[PDB]
């Protein structure tokens, strides 16, 4: 009886993508994309699911003998849902509690929750990454330019590794299935063209309920940073998914679930702040 | 008489210009002191074509330069191309190479720069040409992750390419006249887009140099890992100088590119080996 939101790689093309609106308004809560940005030939199949009546995003993938687009951008692909401006095509979602997109001078702090449990299969180099983009315009459609910024969050990883080097160790308080728990996360700075800033947690988690304050992630960010006015950047989208591949890895086999992603947010409570514990 | 003036930080902060003798249109280069990393500075950078002479004149004296994005280097790249520049809405197409064209459709043709460098006080500066292959012909808003950016450096103090060496390779070009077989280092890096840099290892920092296009592009489709290298578009050559690191805060530069000519080779495939 439920409703479902399915795309599937490669049958709806290369870019398969579709809005969750359940309201009909024609601004969607949610977006969702396989997003195979890196492979260039596969035998096999990928698909993702949104049950409508639940609420659960599910993706299956199996895909073999993977030929890369560029070899020397390692990951396969991301096969995410995102919420907010996603400035790499011309897809939105801000029918949301949190005003994105929106200066980070401006915007109040929230919450990220997720829920999720991952399979990766015969050891595929995975990883669960939040990400988000930092552009000087609201509304961009056609990439990122070299005085912005690439903020990444990864909750869970296995043979996968940030671009760049890690210049520092922070200490975020989070929520890991109902419990509050003082994480470490390693700082690792890539300049690739755009200044890219990852937290990688030192204790990966495959399965389970984790909610983080992303405040918290954005000044830790501000204060590694190599951007000038990095205040007047506007904070774009909000993207959970799950990166996979190598560039030696011919077959990619995957599933995960997404039980729950949901922003709450802090109106009044300022998202820079001070820089977390050390 | 007759010279195409654009100044920093008067004519904006993107100071370029055409460079169109017969007034037909369509400009034969286009200038522009791209002073791309840099956030706010004290000074003044020229760039001066004199279209009788042809030669193009460049002084710049910066300080106090606050980068842009530290990471990224370098403080900009002032220079002189011929083509399409992705990364902006300004081309050039009124000349012998087809440019913009598909590296399996186009022909070889030969790169000619005479020109001298002085940089100042020690500041970190190379003699960069530069390419980028897209994979539509006109584009505007920048570099995807399956493009490639490919550079040569004839000239470099205190500046190292992105990435790191992969090996080394044979190219035999002309210098002042006499040909030479030269030795580039192959720099690969992955920063969003394929970054192929070739730094010659003998660096030139005044002379006459000819160079082969499709020696560089054929070693580049060797090295490469981006797929369907020969279906990608060669936007455009841009010959200029980088210059700066990020702890530089004061940047003088001076230089002459006395004539940069390019000959096309038609019937003489690009790709070789
Ligand atoms: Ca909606
Ligand atoms: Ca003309
Ligand atoms: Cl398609
Ligand atoms: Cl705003």
């Amino acid at each position: 009886f439920q409703g479902v939101i399915k795309i599937r790689y490669p049958d709806d093309g290369q870019w398969p993508e579709a809005p969750i609106d359940g309201d009909g308004d024609g601004n969607p809560e949610f977006y969702i994309e396989i997003n195979p940005w890196n492979i260039q030939s596969a035998e096999g199949y990928a698909e993702m699911t949104y049950n409508l009546s639940t609420g659960v995003l599910h993706y299956v993938q199996a895909l073999d003998d993977i030929t890369l687009k560029n070899g020397g951008s390692w990951v396969h692909g991301y096969p995410e849902i995102f919420y907010g401006n996603k400035p790499w095509n011309n897809n939105y979602a801000t029918d949301g509690e949190v005003p994105l997109p929106g200066k980070v001078s401006n915007l109040s702090n929230f919450y990220l929750s997720v829920s999720y449990k991952l399979l990766p299969k015969n050891g595929l180099p995975i990883n669960f990454a939040i990400e988000s983009w930092l552009t000087r315009e609201p509304w961009r459609n056609s990439g990122i330019n070299s005085d912005e910024q690439e903020l990444m969050i990864w909750l869970y990883y296995d043979g996968l590794q940030p671009a760049g080097s890690k210049v520092k160790e922070i200490i975020v308080p989070i929520v890991v299935n109902g419990t509050p728990v003082n994480a470490t996360f390693e700082v690792w700075k890539a300049n690739i063209g755009w200044e890219y800033i990852a937290f990688r947690i030192k204790t990966p988690i495959k399965e389970g309920t984790v909610t983080i304050p992303y405040g918290a992630f954005i000044s830790a960010a501000a204060n590694v940073t190599s951007l000038a006015n990095y205040t007047e950047l506007y904070l774009e989208d909000v993207e959970v998914g799950t990166e996979y591949g190598t560039p030696s890895t011919t077959s990619a086999h995957l599933e995960w679930w997404f039980y729950n992603v949901s922003l709450e947010y802090r109106p009044g409570e300022p998202l820079l702040s001070q820089p977390p514990a050390e």
